[PDB]
């Protein structure tokens, strides 16, 4: 009855798997070549399970597996993972040989073995490669048929690796080599020998074709974007018009908590995150003020605000904070920036937190304490229930504390 075949390599990057498979595969387009490297790392079906997809329908008999395996424990994965979801894609009266491709001989230095792969790969990144690279033969295993895993094999073919720019390559040496063993030991896999010329040919085309790279390799960057943007205010400013709280007894718990540096915030990358509108408005402030240097935990922009301070709100054994109004965005030549627009209604400077409290707690402070969307007027001094939260409201004698010309800032924290 039908027998079906999982080719295994057993291999490091650059060793010539996808080339040798994608010339087989040219030469018997009804074999199944399944990448690893072209499967995503968070994918539900991943190559075991596309194997056994692969082997469902009768016309299938082959897959090419086109994995490493460096590791004794990644081969023994395939079998374990295998026998176990066999029985849901294959009768029960079906095997199922796996015949392993060993891709580095087992007398192969581990130098020889490097400056033969390393310097296929190369020839847009340039060492990004050798630390991955390095990996894979770091942990790498020779197959070992004495003893579990490898003796799992139904068959071993043994190919060759060295330069070869003088010889015939080594991965057409290895096409001729596996095309031999099977027609040799599995006659009903390639009845007759394919034409050399078309070996040839296929061969070419396969050692012209987009090559593809383990994702690690393929990683791009993280083009990072910063933890919020923000209003530097000078701090002696900040600090004398506390004296409108500093002998309410609600205060006294704050005064050691009172931070060493005071900011409106303009917006946090986690707004990003709640509304269509706090993305939308965390874009326009990334494409607006750009992103600073990163090598920083902030760094100073070219722009400028003018803030009036208008209350000072205190919730009760948690935090203080200043509620404020930006009355105007402008650059080093003194134009006006309108696109500015802040995330956060309810701008705010937080004064300091009682270290269960937390500084983001300022604006659900302020929001519960404005949650009316029809009544945002300041509200008058005195006490206010919200929620859980007690609240003491102390609006400014002042109606004219405008601070001018305070530097924005970018954070990465
Ligand atoms: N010199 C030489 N280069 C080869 C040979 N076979 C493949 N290559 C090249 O080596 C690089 C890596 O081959 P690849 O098949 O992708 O290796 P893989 O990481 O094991 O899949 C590619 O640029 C191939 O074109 C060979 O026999 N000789
Ligand atoms: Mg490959």
């Amino acid at each position: 009855t039908t027998t079906k075949y999982i080719f295994v390599p057993i291999a490091t990057i650059g060793c010539g798997k996808t080339t040798v498979f994608n010339t087989l595969n040219n030469l018997f387009p009804q074999w199944t070549h399944i990448q690893n490297d072209n499967i995503s790392k968070k994918a539900k079906l991943k190559i075991c399970d596309l194997t056994l997809l692969a082997l469902e329908d009768d016309d299938q008999s082959v897959v090419l597996f086109d994995r490493n395996n460096s590791a004794s424990r990644e081969r023994r994965q395939i079998f374990t993972t295998i026998d176990q979801k066999r029985d849901e894609h294959l009768d029960d009266t079906v095997d199922l040989k796996y015949i392993a491709i060993n891709f580095i001989p087992e007398d192969l230095s581990e130098e020889e073995l490097w400056d033969i792969t390393y310097n296929r790969v190369i020839q847009l990144d340039e060492n990004l490669v050798e630390s991955v690279m390095k990996g894979f033969i770091q942990r790498y295993q020779p197959i070992n048929t004495s003893r579990s895993p490898d003796d799992q094999f139904d068959h071993v073919i043994h190919l060759k690796l060295s330069k070869d720019e003088n010889s015939l390559k080594s991965s057409l040496e290895n096409v001729r080599i596996i095309i031999d063993d099977l027609v040799q030991n599995f006659p009903d896999l390639i009845k007759e020998k394919p034409a050399d010329e078309l070996i040839n040919e296929c061969f070419q085309k396969a050692l012209d074709y987009k090559p593809t790279f383990v994702k690690n390799m393929t990683a791009n960057t993280i083009k990072k974007d910063p933890t919020y943007y923000g209003i530097a205010m000078h701090y002696s400013s900040i600090l004398e018009n506390l004296e409108i709280v500093s002998h309410n007894e609600h205060f006294q718990n704050i005064k050691s908590h009172i931070q060493t540096e005071f900011h409106v915030t303009l917006g946090h990358i986690a707004s990003s995150k709640q509304d269509k509108a706090g993305r939308v408005k965390w874009k326009k402030l990334v494409k607006t003020l750009g992103k600073g240097d990163p090598n920083k935990p902030k760094s100073a922009l070219k722009f400028f605000a003018d803030v009036k301070l208008l209350q000072i709100v205190i919730n009760t054994d948690k935090l203080a904070c200043i509620k404020v109004e930006i009355l105007k965005i402008y650059d080093t030549n003194d134009v006006l920036q309108s696109e500015i627009e802040p995330i956060n209604k309810q701008l705010h400077i937080t004064i300091g937190c009682i270290p269960p409290a937390t500084a983001v707690e300022s604006n659900i402070t302020l929001e519960e304490l404005y949650d009316n969307p029809d009544e945002q007027e300041l509200k008058p001094d005195g006490t206010y229930k919200c929620g859980d939260d007690t609240l003491h409201v102390f609006n400014f004698d002042n109606p004219d504390l405008k601070l001018f010309s305070q530097q924005l800032f970018v954070a990465y924290q």
